């Protein structure tokens, strides 16, 4: 009887860049909510980040959160303190260009100041069924894209 909210995320793509989707599970008070959507053209990195974003943006009461994901990207960012680094430098790289996926990283940062988050980095679906599920959810959405990922820049 209650600690957190547990969040499970995955996002993936069929060809990168290519159609992608995300899958998230949120377990509130004895209830569990799923989220899923597919995008016409985006990236892997963006799908993994978006999954975390959508789940967290879904909470409307300050929570104690445990977020379990296998994304290398989120992991990198969080562990290497991207956000902290960027925020001090106005979200631009050393050569004054906007950091890559600044739209998503900001949305993430904004969620993090709301909740007390405890990250759980998983490796392999083996003994992680909620993560297995998000992947199934993620790959399914990617197959029937209904959205356009606007912040998806072609270029660099």
């Amino acid at each position: 009887m209650l600690k957190q909210v547990e969040i499970f995320t995955d996002g993936s793509c069929l060809g990168n860049p290519g159609p992608g989707g995300y899958g998230a599970i949120l377990r509130y008070r004895g209830r569990e909510k799923t989220f899923s959507a597919g995008y016409t053209r985006t990236t892997n990195n963006r799908m993994e980040l978006m999954a975390a974003i959508v789940a967290l943006e879904a909470l409307k009461e300050h929570c104690e959160v445990i977020l379990s994901t296998d994304s290398q990207y989120v992991r990198q960012g969080i562990t290497q303190g991207w956000i902290h680094n960027w925020k001090k430098r106005g979200w631009k790289t050393a050569d004054k260009k906007p950091v890559k996926n600044v739209d998503l990283w900001q949305r993430l940062d904004a969620a993090l100041g709301q909740h007390q988050i405890k990250w759980e980095w998983v490796k392999g679906h083996a003994g992680h069924p909620e993560n297995e599920r998000c992947d199934e959810l993620a790959r399914a959405a990617a197959m029937n894209p209904t959205l356009e990922d606007t912040g998806y820049q072609v270029e660099v």
